[PDB]
């Protein structure tokens, strides 16, 4: 209420011009040249900045505020998605850690680095559920599961915002993209989203609510339609749900041009009408298109909006700044006047230890025939493929202020790990794509892919010569990071054809073949699963990726990563996800079942899958009783043993099924997990606790209750290989 | 009504056992052996039969009724989807005619032939909208468009049912599959359907309502969940919507095992609870699983259902029989006991002229380089491909009582056309698939695909020898009919790999290459569009298919067919459909940037759009003109264009009218079909086409499901496909 008092006294002093100026969020560029923008800040016409990311540049902008009548400070934002300068694995790789503390650490270090550069806010976490592998932005989320993504949503917010949003090493989380953005039809970015309310409430909305309940300060509004209404114009979504039902008290931010794009969506015929729809829906802050500054005065004078629409939006911007500590000290993240200057990109400001330890936890072992991995540091290892020496790709998409030249390649990680104990032989083998039109797409803004001027044939002949001179081949293959970014949707989920030709040529040498995969989405890997001797999924593993990958390949780290998104056998099976409905004719096999005829059915690799260099055993599942009273707790116990020869971690997963309900419920739903590190011969009793809240679902009328009757409890080391027992809720 | 008096006096006579017996719909099979079924009919324990399809067999079952206490007659049903004995093209090929009179004729002939064999009812039309090419049952529908499918839904019902459902040449339409069955997730048959209510009401439900409004006697309930609730247990769908809102007064029928499958869906833990959910939801008649007969008495005695649940279901069955004329004469479709026996499959009982004329109208010319088609009846023509001599495939899936040995193959149609004037050389070239697992699937239950035992290589060498000895190659390729049927969902939309290898080898001969495509779904044809010299889409063209295809190839018929479903460039683009939303960042010719709604690794848009199809002549359209720039509510607007045949051959095309509502309370489609005209023109002929548009054309369901037309701009597009249009605008006041 100090905050409410402070904001009400400030707003009672402000003109409408000053209130509207708070709603303007801009980036320096063609549309807002630096000197003109500086003059607007001085006039009180700017509320905040994004994409200005160094302390002297931010401090210069904050200095301009002292010229405005009320000297209301700016906040500065950036897309710190999975690292600021030190780049962690992409979020899909962090999720595969199954370890909230690992994910927390990446977020904390991101906030530490971003706040050290003067940033107040990140447009993160991204908590959109993804069941469609074709979407470019699957790399930005935590996979297909509502429970896990909801958990990590809360973890990311708490880790960014810390104990106090006014702390100089805290940043505000702007959770995105509200809402349902990863359900785009056809996996085409920005495309139509259409879904029932029970699916929306049960599966898609809970991660956004988890962020709000963790106290997220901001929400970034999505670019897509929800059931015909763009999120930027959706009063039900942004007012009724987010504010009135969920109690969100923070700031809504539009995406770039989102208010103007209501004209392309066909909700508005002109910019004046687009502005009215966005502010009355509940969008507080207008990114870059400047429609609010242009049209809000005219709309109010015409009685087309209410003073309360402006007041709500302005209070939310001021409340964000208040919580960030900026009214107490606008320079709290910008140090002192005549602090000595520093190199923003100095090696001494990176966190390589943390990036290497985090990156180890996300690597997923998918195949390991006859214990080929871990490798011994000996002999001659051929390192082949267009991603082996790529610094640009290892840091991934949404690499923020990450510097490619600071990153450790797979080749360099292997060189560092073996030193003089083994000989590495390098050949590029193929370009990332053989299709010049795809290479031109990827290099269209910036040179992001090195195109070897040699023929495909010459590169292959060199790679075969290299393979013949080696004891075994480490093929580093998959996507370049520009294939799994905003607007980069794919119609094919395989490794690119140029690289598959290389893999088929390398297989024909008879040399043991280890695949190191880099990719930002599930890939179709049927040929690789049949033909490679071992397969390690490394996503894009970040600044220290090459070192983390070498640590796993040589057995310094026993792989512990597990998939959080199902890998389809082909793009033609989309969508595939573990928490699907049974249907009336489930596939076991019979012709008259829910299936395809022209390919094997089910995912190639299921949700929760990942191998180890050791063996684990689970004892029989035991429940604390066969009947559960309302308000009572059920315990599900299992003993995990390391029955192999190497220390390692696995993830014990708990799944629930509600086999008779008022709605058809999923064949199983994740409801808990434990990541457990065990030395050989160690045993751990795992105790899962379940209550009524774990058993609730949204019915056809969106009643959120648990119905009496049977529940099935499954425990295992993936979604496919479980044991189950039942109990009855009374 | 005297009908409601008649039905109430009969129900006042009936025990609950008699009422519940009316709800039982069964087929002869392992689960219902013939003699046990006969004994059940005599006991009053059977309401209707399906899959008994000859006059003597139907007459024998109707004869059993005379032994029951009340002698209530059976009705007999079958899946007469696109023909009974004379098989027309599959429905997706009939829709490509764009001609309600052509579609009416196929349905009229179907009903004539089915009723002549004693059948009272067809489980048809199938009116499920299909936007996902992977689904096996796309072959059974009319494509992706709500307006077109809705129009043809009503045409099919009226054509089956005629002036009087008691007429001996009428059958009852059981419209299917209610509802949303073609929206299955992943295009996997029987899979989850999840969609918003505005999409449901605007795009998916209207064809079922068109069938109800045309007076369809029955509705067949679908197998899928709708937003979590199986259709068979969905009281909102079958009672609130179908009965209370739409006023449907007819019979609801479950699908095979659908009541029992509520256990697998996880709505019921046992058969007793599944039975309760189905009858209370509004399912009147139980197909095959016999749960109603087993459980309704126990449910009623326990107060778990109401007498009114049984009474509703029984009244609906009796009302169907009344309308069919079966209480007036149970033998009205079965002639007289004295009639001489006849051959059910006699040539004189077929309608080959109608099948040949209908089949010609559905063929779509997709490519014709440098006027290769039409062919001259001369020289040496190689006829190559696993579908060239296939009688089983030409009649399609859901071929009812069609006899493959009566069908005309593409090879036979070409032989019939050229007689002695040209030499045909045949080679199979490849099997339908090179994947043994796919062959195993296609020959499971019934052996439907002939496997040439030779290597792929030997078959190719034989086809290359044949091609080298000819002036040109007619390659007859695509899917077998078992690839586009119930449960046959595909993950690849290309021609099968064994056949694409054949086409690549044939291309390399340098011989002109004509592709004749058979298929039950849109195919991915990027290589074919680049490399074939001509491509003719023939779907599965039916009993006279091979003759209709020869008529088009030799120029006796100028191809007039147009696509009613978008052809994707690849399965990785699914779904692709013409009436999509713009998004905030459209990719189109006018919006070509990186940061648009697109894929980066393939050309964008469909390979062939909705409404696409070529001709052996050229057409021109005059400028579009509207009767005014402002439309008052209550008034109608006219949109006029002149069509000319500016080429050298007589032919038809389809003039298509689309609407856009560019500013609305909901994001509306970039265009929506709102009228069309198929026009046959001699060379140099012109026709003024007048489209009428009213407020009814402009309405949509908003977020609150209000059915509104909002004042403001509408754009009217006219053209010969959905990609090649021009527009004019008006303002609704
Ligand atoms: O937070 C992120 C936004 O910064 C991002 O905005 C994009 C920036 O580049 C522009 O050219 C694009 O047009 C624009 O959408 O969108 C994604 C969001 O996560
Ligand atoms: O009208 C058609 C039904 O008769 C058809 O029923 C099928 C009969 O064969 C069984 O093996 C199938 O399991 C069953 O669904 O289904 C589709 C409907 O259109
Ligand atoms: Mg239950
Ligand atoms: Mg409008």
């Amino acid at each position: 209420t100090d905050k409410e008092r402070f904001i009400a006294s400030l707003m009672a002093r402000m003109s409408n011009a000053e209130k509207i100026g708070q709603l303007r969020l801009v980036s320096v560029g063609a549309d807002h040249p630096k000197e003109a923008l500086m003059a607007d800040i001085r006039a009180g016409k700017v509320g905040a900045i994004f994409n200005t990311v160094t302390r002297p540049d931010i401090r210069a902008m904050q200095d301009q505020v002292r010229h405005s009548r009320l000297k209301i400070p700016l906040f500065h934002a950036y897309d710190v998605a999975h690292g600021h300068r030190t780049i962690f694995p992409i979020s899909l790789g962090l999720a595969a850690s199954w370890d909230p503390e690992v994910v927390a650490r990446s977020a904390r270090i991101s906030a530490l680095e971003a706040s050290a550069d003067g940033l107040d806010m990140s447009f993160s976490p991204m908590v959109d559920i993804t069941r469609d592998a074709r979407w470019g932005r699957v790399s930005e989320g935590f996979g297909e599961d509502t429970y896990l993504t909801s958990l990590l949503s809360g973890v990311m917010v708490r880790a960014y915002q810390g104990s106090n949003l006014a702390a100089p090493d805290s940043i505000m989380a702007a959770v995105k993209h509200f809402a349902l953005y990863g359900a785009a039809e056809g996996g085409r970015d920005y495309n139509t989203v259409d879904m029932s309310l029970p699916r929306m409430f049960q599966d898609y909305l809970p991660p956004y609510k988890a962020a709000v309940d963790a106290g997220a300060g901001a929400v970034m509004v999505s670019l897509n339609t929800i059931n015909g209404v763009p999120a930027t114009a959706n009063r039900w979504l942004l007012t009724d749900l987010l504010r009135q039902q969920w109690g969100f008290k923070g700031l809504t931010i539009s995406n770039h041009g989102a208010v103007k794009e209501l004209i392309k969506h066909g909700l508005a015929g002109n910019e004046r009408d687009a502005t009215r729809l966005a502010i009355q829906a509940g969008v507080d802050m207008n990114m870059n298109d400047d429609l609010y500054s242009t049209w809000l005065p005219k709309l109010l004078a015409a009685g087309e909006i209410d003073q309360a629409d402006i007041d709500r939006a302005c209070r939310d911007v001021l409340a964000a700044k208040y919580d960030l500590g900026l009214f107490a000290d606008p320079y709290r993240r910008l140090g002192k006047p005549d602090d000595p200057p520093f190199d923003t990109n100095a090696e001494s400001r990176l966190h390589r230890q943390a990036a290497r330890e985090v990156a180890r936890e996300g690597l997923v072992l998918l195949k390991n025939r006859d214990g080929l991995l871990p490798l011994k540091k000996q002999g001659r290892i051929a390192v082949i493929g267009p991603l082996a020496k790529s610094q640009r790709d290892v840091i991934g998409s949404w690499s923020a202020a990450g510097v490619p030249r600071q990153a450790v390649t797979v080749y360099q990680g292997l060189a560092n790990a073996v030193g003089e104990r083994a000989t590495l032989l390098y050949a590029k083998g193929a370009n990332v794509s053989g299709d010049q039109a795809i290479l031109d797409y990827l290099n269209s803004y910036n040179p992001e892919v090195e195109v070897d001027p040699r023929s495909a044939e010459a590169m292959l002949e060199e790679a075969l010569r290299t393979a013949r001179d080696a004891d075994l081949v480490v093929a580093v293959v998959g996507e370049s990071q520009g294939m799994a970014h905003e607007a980069s949707s794919r119609t094919d989920l395989r490794i690119p054809a140029s690289q598959r030709r290389l893999l088929k040529a390398l297989k024909a040498t008879g040399k043991p073949l280890v695949l190191v995969l880099m990719n930002g989405r599930p890939l179709s890997l049927g040929w690789e699963q049949e033909n490679a001797d071992a397969i390690l999924e490394t996503w894009f593993s970040g600044t220290e990726g090459g070192n983390a990958i070498a640590d796993v390949l040589f057995g310094e780290h026993n792989p512990s990563g597990k998939l959080t998104m199902s890998f389809p056998r082909s793009v033609g099976q989309v969508p595939v996800y573990y928490n699907h409905l049974n249907t009336g004719r489930p596939m076991d096999p019979g012709k008259y079942t829910s299936r395809y005829f022209d390919e094997a059915n089910g995912p190639l690799y299921p949700f929760g899958y990942g191998l180890s260099y050791t063996e684990f055993s689970l004892s029989p599942l035991r429940l604390s009783s066969e009947r559960l009273a309302r308000g009572a707790t059920l315990e599900a116990r299992v003993t995990l043993s390391n029955s192999g020869k190497r220390a390692g971690a696995t993830v014990v997963q708990l799944y629930l099924q509600d086999p008779v309900a008022s709605l058809s419920r999923p064949v199983k739903e994740l409801r808990g997990f434990r990541k457990v590190m065990l030395e050989p011969g160690e045993s751990r009793e795992i105790v899962f606790r379940l209550g009524e809240a774990d058993l609730k679902f949204y019915d056809s009328q969106l009643r959120h209750t648990a119905e009496p009757g049977e529940f099935k409890v499954f425990v295992g080391l993936d979604s496919a290989q479980t044991e189950s027992r039942s109990f009855t809720l009374l």
